[PDB]
């Protein structure tokens, strides 16, 4: 199946807990895969302007680990629930991808999760100004604009254009390569 295939691909890139104990300022993000109209999509947020970290940016759901979190995956899930209403039972965490080192003292750990088809986003306006989907295939042939490289994605449902950049754009490309490379049509 499309989903069994995607999960099988993703598991080959799982680093698991290999980097999880290192003494960093720790953040997790959830890369949420959603199947619609027979294709995979990634779910993104636009962060509220009110935030301290990345205000107004296109980001995956996520945030800073807190003492309650059993592990780095729990961080991702807690933060996704708080931001977009995603409950734990609505997500299957498939793997942990390469972590992203920033600012010399920070480690961001990305988790890919498959999202239940009955999930409907409920954007929390204190955290998120918008929640949107991009087809995963877009990241193989993106519309690039140079400021460094920025992707522009125009939702054909409404004509709205989103700018995706930095680590968020880099992860979206990685996931697209992992899942979509070398497939029969
Ligand atoms: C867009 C994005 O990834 N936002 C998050 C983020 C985490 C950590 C840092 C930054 C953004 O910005 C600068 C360095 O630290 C928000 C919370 C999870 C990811």
């Amino acid at each position: 199946s499309m989903l069994d295939d995607a999960k099988a691909r993703l598991r080959k890139y799982d680093i698991g807990g290999k980097y999880s104990h290192l003494p960093y300022n720790k953040y997790s993000v959830l890369l949420p895969l959603v199947a619609k109209e027979g294709k995979l999509h990634l779910l993104f947020t636009v962060r509220s302007e009110k935030l301290r970290r990345a205000p107004g940016e296109v980001c995956f759901p996520g945030g800073k680990r807190d003492p309650t979190d059993m592990d780095d995956a729990a961080t991702a899930l807690r933060e996704a629930q708080e931001e977009v209403g995603l409950r734990p039972h609505q997500v299957e965490v498939v793997c942990c991808l390469v972590p992203c080192l920033i600012d010399t003292d920070t480690l961001i750990t990305p988790f890919v999760g498959l999202i239940d088809h009955n999930f409907q986003a409920q954007p929390n306006p204190a955290e998120v100004k918008d929640v949107f989907l991009v087809p995963l295939a877009y990241f193989l042939h993106p519309q690039v604009h140079d400021q460094n490289h920025i992707f522009e994605y125009t939702n054909p449902e409404d004509g709205v254009t989103y700018q995706i950049k930095g680590m968020t754009a880099n992860l979206a490309v990685l996931v697209a390569f992992i899942i979509l490379e070398k497939k029969p049509t």
